[PDB]
């Protein structure tokens, strides 16, 4: 019934809009009218302002997500974003501490809830809008189905509106009103014995262990011999290469040079970016972020080490040769699997590079924005 979602400026389950429609649900919003009072929490619960730059606050958020965040459809895996990933994800340029919102249970003084936003310029159907990207919504497992989530959502909405920002972007595995795009995820095995042992992957009588291993073997040589970790000097080159590539899509963030530096400069165990420089010019780029999963109840392994395709552009190779190199660089950095969504040009290489179709899909939503939906090939933004 979406008793909560139907009260919000998002499309109804049956709404479809033509390609020309591209506008807010509610316009002419006035900052001066935004409620100034915090949304009421149940008795015994309080808002808490997280300082993600403070290691101990950051560690509380970490512990909350580790224990209570998103699981795969069979509840075999749970996302285990690292503390250093959270810091990177949450302190991008012009970020507001005030958009990093915790809920504590007063008597234990423990964090039981969290939601966060960061500001981003989003171009939707060629209109660039100041938006907030919402992420890390989490309610403790002991407190599910008590309608806390709408309170967290209303409170971040109010705080976003205070900054005169009226649109948001978010992604979920769950179906809500109403996705502007739906993207399946696909997986390319690197450490197949491990994937076989934890049941990320399966064998049959055609496919013995040694045959599966051979299938997914890769040559330890790049197609683009000079692909190297990105360095500060490459920032303008990356801003030029990526900013222009992205113009082609129907939904993409507009990056400043300061954002390109934040989002791409390598950080071990968080973000990996490689570039191919041809006489001072950045001609190709590969990026992926590190997002391990906790393996629940497996005697041998605790962690699934996984690389997540971020942004990839080539002008000197084929997209297939570029993504092959992506897989090889993931393998070199001890990732067990390389994951991609069917956005941008990615689907075109999945068959040949031996990706398998996953279990489900990631839905893209906008808040307070009416437009035509589109196939995932036209989505040019990957969230964290
Ligand atoms: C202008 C700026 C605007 C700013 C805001 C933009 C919008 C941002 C929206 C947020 C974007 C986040 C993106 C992001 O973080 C990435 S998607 C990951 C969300 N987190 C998880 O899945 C972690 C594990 N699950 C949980 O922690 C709980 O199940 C959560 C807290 C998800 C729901 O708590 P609960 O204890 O299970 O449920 P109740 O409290 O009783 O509440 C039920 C209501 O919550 C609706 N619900 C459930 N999951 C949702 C989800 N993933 N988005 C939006 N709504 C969701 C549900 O449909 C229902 O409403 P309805 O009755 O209408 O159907
Ligand atoms: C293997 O462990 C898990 C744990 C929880 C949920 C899943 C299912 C799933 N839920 N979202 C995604 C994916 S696959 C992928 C590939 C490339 C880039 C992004 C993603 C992605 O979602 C990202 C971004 C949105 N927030 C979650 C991670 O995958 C698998
Ligand atoms: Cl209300
Ligand atoms: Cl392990
Ligand atoms: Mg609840």
């Amino acid at each position: 019934d979406y008793k909560f979602w139907y009260t919000q400026p998002v499309p109804k389950i049956n709404d479809e809009f033509n390609e020309s429609v591209n506008e807010p649900f509610i316009s002419d919003n006035k900052v001066e009218d935004v409620r100034k009072d915090e949304y009421k929490l149940p008795p015994g619960y309080s808002w808490y302002v997280c300082d993600v730059k403070d290691e101990k606050d950051r560690s509380e958020i970490y512990t909350l997500l580790t224990d209570n965040y998103v699981e795969d459809d069979d509840n075999i895996f749970r996302f285990n974003y690292s503390a250093e990933f959270l810091l990177w994800a949450l302190t991008s340029p012009n970020y507001l501490k005030t958009w990093h919102i915790g809920v504590k249970y007063d008597a234990s003084n423990k964090l039981i809830g969290f939601i966060s936003a960061i500001p981003t310029d989003i171009c939707i159907h060629k209109r660039t809008i100041k938006m907030a990207e919402v992420n890390f919504l989490c309610v403790h497992k002991t407190l599910r189905s008590k309608r806390l989530a709408p309170v967290l959502i209303k409170e971040i909405t109010r705080r976003i509106n205070l900054e005169n920002i009226w649109q948001a972007i978010y992604t979920a595995g769950v179906y809500l009103p109403k996705p502007v795009s739906d993207a399946r995820y696909y997986h390319r095995s690197i450490n197949v014995k491990k994937l076989i042992e934890i049941g990320f992957s399966s064998l049959n009588s055609r496919l013995t262990m040694s045959r599966a291993i051979k299938l997914y073997r890769v040559e330890d040589t790049l197609n683009i011999k000079n692909m190297r970790l990105m360095k500060k000097k490459d920032v303008e080159g990356v801003h030029k290469l990526l900013g222009s590539y992205l113009e082609q899509f129907n939904l993409y963030a507009v990056f400043t040079k300061e954002e390109i530096a934040h989002w791409f400069l390598p950080i071990e165990n968080v973000i990996y970016t490689y570039v191919n420089e041809e006489n001072g010019k950045i001609k190709d780029m590969i990026s992926f972020y590190s997002l391990p999963s906790q393996i629940l109840g497996n005697d041998k392994y605790s962690t699934l080490n996984a690389a997540y395709s971020f942004y990839n552009v080539t002008t000197t190779a084929t997209f297939k040769q570029l993504m092959q190199d992506a897989i090889l660089l993931a393998k070199r950095n001890n990732f067990d699997v390389f994951n991609a969504l069917e956005v941008m040009q990615n689907k075109s290489v999945f068959e040949d590079l031996k990706f398998g179709e996953g279990d489900g899909s990631l839905k893209y939503y906008l808040y307070n924005w009416k437009c035509a939906s589109f196939a995932p090939a036209h989505v040019g933004i990957v969230l964290l």
